[PDB]
C-alpha cells in the first residue's frame, strides 16, 4: 500500500505537541499506509507520570489518528536503567524479557511493513526481531538523541553496537553523535525538517509596538533567566510561550506567560520577534544540542538572533551565550542580542526533503558522514 511505514518509539504519535518523530510520521503518512507502535509504556508508568496515561483506555488496541494506525502497548512492567550497577544483571533479564514477548499486533505490523523505523532508546530493543520477521523492510534507525544523553541502560547500548552494521541506515540529527555510534558505511547526517509553509504562518504580528522576545517550549525551563532578564531590560516584553509552568513570582510585568500553543500559532510570536531565547537551566547537555534543539531550528529560520546558554551556541551565527544563574553573562548576551542583524544563515529543509533522506540518504549523497562508495 505504497510503501507500508511502521514507527518504533517511546512517544505515542497522539500526544499533543509533536516531536520530531511526529512530523516525520506526518511525511509517512502521506506516502502509504503509516504504523506507529508505542514503547516502554506499563502499569508502572502510573506511578512515574508518564505523559501517555491520558491514553491508557485505548492500551493494547489500534486506533487511527490523523491516517496513522497507533498502538498504545502496556506491559505489566517495563525495562529501564536503574542506574545501580548492582542491578544490571536484573536489568538484562528485564530487557531480554520484554523483546522476547512482542504482542501479536507487533508481529503483525512488523510483517506487513515495506519500512521499519526506530527512534533512539528503547526501539533499540526490537531491531533483531524485525529483522528476523521482515528481513527484506528497509531498517532505518532515526538519532533524535544520543543513546548516552538519554541515559539508556547498559542493556540497550550494548544491544545498539551489536545491532547497528546490519541497519540499512542510521539517520543522525547531527554528526556530533557519530562518536557514539558503532557503526560506519551506513551513517549519514540528515538534520531536523521545518514546515513548507514556516513563512506563511508568520504572518499576521501579534504583537504590537515596541521591542520583543521570545521563548518556546519547556526543555530544561529556566524562570530564572526571565526573572533577570525582565528587570536588566524593562522595555522588553518577554513572551514566553509552553514554558510548562505559569506566572513565577520574580517575573517583571514586561512578561507575558502564556499557555501551550499549538506549533502553527507559534510560529507569529517566532516570526515578529527582535529576538529569540533558549532559556536551558542547565548546561550538562549534549554538545549535538546546538544542532538537534527543535525551538533554536526555528529562530533560525527566520535569522531570529538567539541569546541561550554557552553550550548550544554551537557552530552558529546569530547565537549569544551566556552562563545560567550568571546575572551579568544573561544581561551582555541579550545586549549582543538586541544589536544583531536578522539574517537566514541555516539552510533549513521542509519536512518532506527530510523525510527523503531520512528514508533514502543514499541517494543524497551529502549526507554520507565517511568516504562514499
Amino acid at each position: 500500500r505504497r510503501p507500508c511505514y511502521l514507527v518504533l518509539s517511546s512517544h505515542d504519535f497522539r500526544t499533543p505537541r509533536r516531536a520530531n518523530i511526529h512530523f516525520i510520521t506526518d511525511q509517512l503518512a502521506l506516502r502509504g499506509t503509516t504504523r506507529f507502535f508505542s514503547l516502554r509504556y506499563s502499569r508502572l508508568s502510573r506511578m512515574k507520570g508518564d505523559m501517555r496515561l491520558p491514553l491508557d483506555d485505548t492500551a493494547n488496541t489500534v486506533v487511527s489518528h490523523n491516517g496513522v494506525d497507533c498502538y498504545l502497548w502496556r506491559t505489566t512492567v517495563h525495562p529501564f536503567n536503574t542506574r545501580r550497577s548492582w542491578l544490571r544483571p536484573v536489568e538484562d533479564a528485564m530487557f531480554r524479557w520484554y523483546a522476547a514477548h512482542p504482542p501479536k499486533q507487533l508481529l503483525d505490523w512488523m510483517r506487513e511493513s515495506d519500512v521499519i523505523v526506530f527512534e533512539s532508546g528503547i526501539a533499540v530493543a526490537f531491531i533483531e526481531l524485525a529483522k528476523r520477521v521482515n528481513p527484506a523492510a528497509k531498517l532505518v534507525y532515526r538519532a533524535s538523541d544520543g543513546l548516552s544523553t538519554i541515559n539508556v541502560a547498559s542493556y540497550i547500548e550494548r544491544e545498539f553496537d551489536r545491532v547497528a552494521p546490519t541497519l540499512d541506515v542510521i539517520a543522525l540529527v547531527s554528526p556530533a553523535m557519530a562518536a557514539e555510534v558503532v557503526s560506519r558505511d551506513n551513517v549519514f547526517h540528515v538534520g531536523h525538517g521545518v514546515d513548507h509553509n514556516l513563512d506563511q504562518l508568520g504572518d499576521p504580528s501579534p504583537y504590537a509596538e515596541g521591542i520583543h522576545a521570545v521563548a518556546v517550549g519547556s526543555m530544561l525551563f529556566d524562570p530564572e533567566f526571565f526573572v533577570v532578564a525582565s528587570k536588566a531590560f524593562p522595555q522588553v516584553t518577554f513572551h514566553v510561550i509552553g514554558s510548562g509552568m505559569g506566572r513565577h513570582p520574580g517575573y517583571g510585568d514586561n512578561v507575558i506567560v502564556y499557555g501551550e500553543m499549538k506549533h502553527a500559532q507559534t510560529i507569529g510570536y517566532i516570526k515578529h520577534a527582535r529576538f529569540g531565547i533558549a532559556p536551558y537551566a542547565s548546561e550538562q547537555v549534549p554538545v549535538y544540542l546546538a544542532d538537534s534543539s527543535m525551538k533554536l531550528l526555528q529562530y533560525d529560520f527566520f535569522g531570529l538572533p538567539a541569546v541561550c546558554p554557552n553550550a548550544v551556541v554551537g557552530p552558529y551565527k546569530s547565537r549569544f551565550g551566556y552562563t545560567p544563574g550568571n546575572a551579568d553573562s544573561v544581561i551582555a548576551a541579550i545586549t549582543q542580542a538586541l544589536e544583531a542583524p536578522r539574517v537566514r544563515y541555516r539552510q533549513c529543509l521542509n519536512w518532506s526533503d527530510t523525510t527523503d533522506r531520512v528514508l533514502d540518504p543514499r541517494a543524497y549523497p551529502e549526507t554520507r558522514l565517511y568516504p562514499h562508495p
